[PDB]
């Protein structure tokens, strides 16, 4: 018996594409334990006997659960599928804990009919663009990117102050920025309203913004996008700790990497994955991937409660 604690988002297709074949394949039972990231984490650091095998969550999250000491670090001999993960998914092998098994990226989502050029990060600071831009808030997923954009802005990495400079530059954007926001939905409508001209928003939101207002386009900076992962951890309390490796060399499998993007459009990690240009649409894939930038969650995660306090009093 193996506990997965996940999301459980389109569970059928889940069962159907990832964990059933697994099951029949070891001839083992799956039980799925979901909710999420924050209720997972929370219940899971607080219960001395969870019987969680691994965990599904996003880095941010996963982070505070190998700090939180719930984690095992793994042993990498026992994932060789791990060595064809991409190089900027292998950062979170190196980290040593849960590697990543999916990614996503952001962009400049940008309605051309406006006329305002907008090819880099730093243009989203134009005067031009006063009243017309949105941007993530601190608290999804995208608002550790959106002040690491601001410190590339001020040409200080955020480790050399905290991100003070960041901060100082993302109080320059305020004219431009119509609202913070956390909902993709939110998006597509305030396009289609023209409430905003551009949109620092992921590949996901591209994909809901354009069948709202098909003329957007999503430009990527010569600089270079950010990257996000969610990834699978074994929990130290689990008993079942050969059959979590196993499932975790599967989940990273090319086959299994190339059923998940087609099925559940999850990006994948693995470059080996053989993908054509109608099942890519909407997820990360390619070249862009190559050239992206990656955050330290350790790092992000410590000055946190900082970055929200700093983000809302400039904000709001
Ligand atoms: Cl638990
Ligand atoms: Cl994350």
């Amino acid at each position: 018996k193996l506990v997965v604690s996940t999301w459980g988002l389109n569970e059928d297709v889940l069962k159907e594409t990832v964990f059933e074949p697994f099951a029949k394949e070891h001839g083992v039972e799956i039980v799925l334990d979901i909710g999420n990231n924050s209720e997972r984490l929370t219940k899971m650091k607080n219960n001395p006997n969870s019987q969680i095998d691994i965990t599904y969550l996003a880095e941010s999250f996963a982070e505070q659960g190998v700090e939180a000491g719930i984690f095992d670090k793994l042993d990498y001999s026992k994932i060789p599928n791990a060595s064809e993960m991409n190089e900027k998914a292998k950062s979170t092998v190196e980290a040593g804990y849960g590697p990543a098994y999916t990614l996503n990226s952001i962009g400049i989502v940008v309605d051309p009919s406006a006329g305002i050029e907008i090819n880099s990060w730093e243009d989203l600071w134009k005067p031009e663009l006063k009243n017309k831009i949105a941007i993530p808030d601190i608290t999804t997923t995208n608002g550790p990117a959106m002040v690491e954009i601001a410190a590339e802005k001020a040409g200080v990495d955020v480790k050399t102050d905290n991100g003070e400079a960041a901060f100082k530059e993302l109080e320059a954007l305020k004219p431009n920025v119509v609202k913070t926001y956390s909902k993709s939905s939110d998006l597509a409508n305030m396009f289609s309203n023209g409430e905003i001209v551009a949109a620092v928003a992921s590949d996901f939101a591209f994909g809901t913004i354009s069948k709202a207002k098909p003329e957007v386009i999503n430009v990527i900076p010569e600089s270079g996008t950010y990257l996000n992962f969610n990834t699978i951890n074994i929990n130290k309390n689990s008993k079942n700790k050969d059959l979590a490796y196993e499932f975790i060399n599967y989940a990273l499998s090319k086959e299994v990497q190339e059923k998940t993007a087609k099925a559940l459009n999850e990006s994948p990690v693995n470059k080996e994955v053989k993908l054509s240009e109608e099942e890519t649409k909407n997820l990360t894939y390619g070249p862009v991937v190559d050239n992206a930038k990656v955050i330290d969650f350790k790092f992000v995660n410590s000055v946190m409660d900082q970055w929200v306090n700093n983000w809302n009093r400039i904000m709001n």
